[PDB]
């Protein structure tokens, strides 16, 4: 009888700035709890593990489970994953990205690796940058877990997953196929592991550039929040604007 | 008398990969003509290059290298004599850099300098950026996308540059090949006329390119990079050093 029955709420973008912000995700949350409404967390994040996340959330009287909590980088294994089980893996990355690659069991190689992942990895080296680019000389397919080309942290902007993708990218000559955030990749991935179908699922969040574009382009409708006269003017003049537009998760009806 | 009194000559994919490379040299010292070795080379002094021409039989003092790093230490010089610099970089670059007088600094610095270096890290390159997004002059020694070695084709400093390039969004100023400030400076130190001046090369993209852009005449012999397989021609294609005319 619902027109959404699955929702996918994104981590990023400002959505939980502030308490005000944090109470309103709180109350929203909890709703969809009590109306046994699967929701699942998206984010582009690539620093915290899914158990860190969810037991953040939950401080935060955000209830979720570590299976609630979907990341690009786990969408990235789970994608090449179902395209071919038997791919020997190169990939640079953090302990989240290991992790999801662990969890497919895949075999792992070098140079002579079939796809080459690339993921944030702030302890990268010149010979971990040149084995991947070794690797698509020799063929290997090269896919990156995200496009952002800077890690905002307090030092400053520092370079982003995107920016060491541009590296090999523009060595080698070869092309990404980039997975998070705003590609469609993260979401259709995400539909698959909340199990709802597309057209009564929505996605929910606060940033369009990055976050709500992914949706779209994965042919979701979507819910954008904290928008204000002028933004809603801005997306007007867009190819794609979100489904709907709201102030606060307070205004959403549960359909 | 002579069309070319003067000689640029590169290094990489024309002297070596091989002695018709010598012999086209030491033709060059009988007939009494100088000339310039000019290398994107950014990780080696003029010391090195020199002693390993000369170990393959190839007549070469260290007066007679200019690399990317001496090229881009003057550069930087002719900016601002006293800017404080951070670089990414071996032996070749620190040691131009060093010899021209500059201090150092990371975040905080005037210039960030993205010359090759085979150990760089995270921390290395999130310097760069940092002080680039504080207003640092972003300067590149070359912008070659690959280093070709025995493993294959590693990442060249042009890959990095465009990492740090791409995650500030500031362009680099590149100084070596094939842009015309390496060249105009080589021509300085070669000391003659840009009439009288070619710069022979393998590579169009790089040696051509740069001779073109600094408007002087080019030789292109097929024994490196570019086969006899651009809206530009270089004023002379050859398969071989033998087949010059020292017109």
């Amino acid at each position: 009888m619902r027109k959404y029955n699955g929702y996918l709420i994104d981590l990023d973008g400002t959505m939980y700035r502030g308490t005000e912000r944090i109470d309103a995700a709180s109350g929203f949350i909890k709703e969809l709890n009590r109306l046994h409404i699967p929701y699942l967390f998206v984010t582009n994040n690539s620093t915290r593990t899914p158990e860190q996340v969810a037991d953040k959330l939950v401080s935060l009287d955000i209830p979720a489970t570590p299976e609630q909590i979907f990341t690009s980088s786990m969408a990235t294994a789970n994608y090449v994953y179902d395209l071919d089980q038997n791919a020997m893996i190169y990939f640079i990355g953090e302990e989240g990205l290991y992790k999801a690659l662990k969890e497919k069991g895949f075999s792992f190689a070098d140079e002579n690796a079939d796809v080459v992942i690339v993921g944030l990895d702030r302890e990268v080296t010149y010979e971990k940058l040149a084995v991947a680019c070794l690797a698509v000389r020799n063929g290997a397919k090269l896919i990156s877990t995200n496009g952002d080309l800077v890690l905002p942290t307090e030092r400053g902007l520092m370079p982003g997953n995107g920016a060491f993708t541009a590296l090999i990218s523009h060595s080698t000559q070869v092309k990404a196929t980039f997975v998070g955030k705003p590609e469609p990749i993260i979401m259709e991935q995400a539909l698959k592991v909340l199990g709802t179908n597309k057209n009564e699922t929505i996605m929910v969040g606060d940033n369009y550039d990055t976050d709500i574009l992914a949706g779209i382009r994965a042919g979701l409708d979507t819910l954008l929040v904290h928008t204000g006269v002028t933004t809603v003017e801005k997306l007007k003049e867009y190819k794609q604007q979100p489904t709907y537009s709201m102030k606060s998760l307070d205004d959403w009806k549960f359909l």
